[PDB]
C-alpha cells in the first residue's frame, strides 16, 4: 500500500510536508518516496519531476542557501539526520525572508516540497547523511552561477542553526563576504 | 550532468550506469537520474514513475523478485550491497544466468534491469540504503529462491536474514 499524507506548512504558503507510510520489520524498512500518480499534482500541469540528486555529507556540513526562479524541489534525508531549512525568498510574500526548519531523520521519513524562489539549505547533524532530492522545472537545468545564494547566517534571515562554525562550500563562504 | 552507460557483458539489455560525481572533503554530490539522459534506455511510452528506498541491516538478503512489466533502476546510496541480477526471460539464451555488482555508496553505480529479470541484493555493510526507480506502462510477479541451485548465485553467506516470502520460495 502506497500512501502519502500531504500538509501545507502553516507559516510558509506553498511549502508542503509529505509523509509516506513505511513498512517496518526485523529486516529494516521499505517506503515509497514518490509516485507520479500521487505527487505530480504538487506542481503545475506541464512541469515534471525530471532529476534525482543525492548529497552525501559529513557531520557539521551546511549547504545553502540556494534557489532560483524555476526549480521546484522535493527534499528529504534517506540516511542520517539533517536540519532542513526553507527560506521564503519571494519578494511579494508576507513571509519574505522568514524560514521554517524541519529536522528530517531517515527513521522518521518526511519530504518537503519547495516551490521556486525559495531558499533551500540543510545542516548535517548525524555523523554522515544522505540527502535526496527531486527537481521539477521547465526547460534547461538552472546552473549554480544562475542561481541565487544567501549567506547561511545572513542577519536578515536569522536562521537558528545548531552551530556557529559549520563546514561550508566556497560558494556558501563567498555569500558570507 | 553526465552518465557513462555500458551494456553488461553477460546479460543482454542490462546496463551499468556510472554518473559523474563531484567529490571533496565536504562530501559527494551526484545526479542519479535525468529524464533527458536515461529515458532513452527504455522504450517509448514507458516512464519512471516510482522512487523507492529499502533500508536494511547487515546480512539481510532480499530476492529474487521480478515481474513481466517493470523496468528497474537500482543502486545503493549508503553502505554496500551485493546486487545480483538474474535473467528470468524464458526466451533468452542466458535464461537463469546471473551477474553480481558490489555496489558501494562510495562508488556510485546504477543497474538498469528490463522486465522479467530477477532483482536481489545482500547487505554486506552494517546498514544499507537501497534506492530504486520503477518504470512501467499503465497502473502499478514471481519469486526464485535466493539459493536456487539452477541459478547458483555466489552469495557471501549461507545464513542470510530472509523475509517470509523469500523463505517460502526456498521450500
Amino acid at each position: 500500500a502506497i500512501e502519502f499524507d500531504i500538509q501545507e506548512s502553516k507559516i510558509l504558503k506553498g511549502v508542503y510536508i509529505i509523509t509516506p507510510n513505511k513498512f517496518r520489520d526485523l529486516r529494516g524498512e521499505i517506503w515509497t518516496a514518490f509516485t507520479d500518480e500521487y505527487l505530480s499534482k504538487l506542481v503545475p500541469d506541464g512541469i515534471k519531476f525530471k532529476h534525482d540528486k543525492f548529497i552525501n555529507s559529513h557531520f557539521n556540513v551546511l549547504r545553502g542557501i540556494h534557489g532560483d526562479v524555476k526549480t521546484y524541489k522535493l527534499v528529504t534525508c534517506v540516511y542520517g539526520e539533517v536540519h532542513q531549512v526553507v527560506v521564503d525568498c519571494r519578494k511579494d510574500s508576507p513571509t519574505y525572508l522568514k524560514w521554517e526548519k524541519f529536522i528530517i531523520s531517515y527513521k522518521n521519513q518526511q519530504l518537503i516540497l519547495l516551490p521556486p524562489n525559495m531558499g533551500n539549505s540543510h545542516y548535517v547533524s548525524s555523523k554522515e547523511a544522505v540527502y535526496y532530492y527531486k527537481l521539477a522545472y521547465e526547460g534547461e537545468y538552472m546552473d549554480a552561477p544562475d542561481q541565487f545564494t544567501y549567506a547561511w547566517n545572513d542577519e536578515r534571515i536569522g536562521i537558528d542553526w545548531p552551530t556557529n562554525t559549520p563546514i561550508l562550500s566556497d560558494r556558501d563562504i563567498l555569500a558570507t563576504k
